[PDB]
């Protein structure tokens, strides 16, 4: 194939689930705030703590402050691919 999706794909789900699991080595199959921020900074720029961790904070309110791959996978899929770039 001479063409590659990385988003909505096969790899887009291996490529996050490495993504996940190599910054997690605690094995808690989640990533907090600051862990959140660093994987973010690859779909982003490169944004503040502090700025990650207001919308974590503001996003993750009835469950923790806590990642979960679902909700990657979830955020991802209802949108259809987010990145246009
Ligand atoms: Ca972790
Ligand atoms: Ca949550």
């Amino acid at each position: 194939m001479s063409e590659q999706k990385k988003v909505l794909t096969a790899e887009e789900q291996q490529e996050y689930k490495e993504a996940f699991q190599l910054f997690d080595k605690d094995n808690d199959n989640k990533l907090t705030a600051e862990e959140l921020g660093t994987v973010m900074r690859a779909l982003g720029a490169n944004p503040t703590k502090q700025k990650i961790s207001e919308i974590v904070k503001d996003y993750d309110k009835d469950n923790s402050g806590k990642f979960d791959q679902e909700t990657f996978l979830t955020i991802m899929l209802e949108y259809g691919q987010e990145v246009d770039s």
